[PDB]
């Protein structure tokens, strides 16, 4: 296997916005480690001329989620959202960032 092209570690929210706005496709994303909420993860996605941010929420079972459906890993959250939208208003499917 190859390492996941979506994990950026502890990068600032503004830095994530700066690089995603330059990407050419809707759905281009990254997972980053939140500075505002230490220990947690955040999802940043490009759509149109904006960059949307989602908190990767945790429960007492250690599951990962954005809305209702629970996942065992960050990898499973990401993979599910490549075929199912992260939004109910717009069709936003996650796709790998271009290097
Ligand atoms: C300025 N306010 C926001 O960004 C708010 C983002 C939001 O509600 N986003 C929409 C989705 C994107 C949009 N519509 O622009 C939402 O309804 N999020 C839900 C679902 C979710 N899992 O984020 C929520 N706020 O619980 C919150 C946020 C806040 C913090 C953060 O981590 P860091 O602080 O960016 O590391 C990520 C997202």
């Amino acid at each position: 296997m190859k390492p996941h092209p979506w994990f950026f570690g502890k990068i600032p929210r503004a830095k994530a916005e700066e690089m995603l706005s330059k990407q050419r496709h809707d759905g281009a994303f990254l997972i980053r480690e939140s500075e505002s909420a230490p220990g947690d993860f955040s999802l940043s996605v490009k759509f149109g001329n904006d960059v949307q941010h989602f908190k990767v929420l945790r429960d007492g079972a250690g599951k990962y989620f954005l809305w209702v459906v629970k996942f065992n890993s960050l990898n499973e959250l990401v993979d599910y959202h490549r075929s199912t939208s992260v939004s109910r208003n717009q069709q936003i499917f996650l796709r790998d960032i271009e290097q």
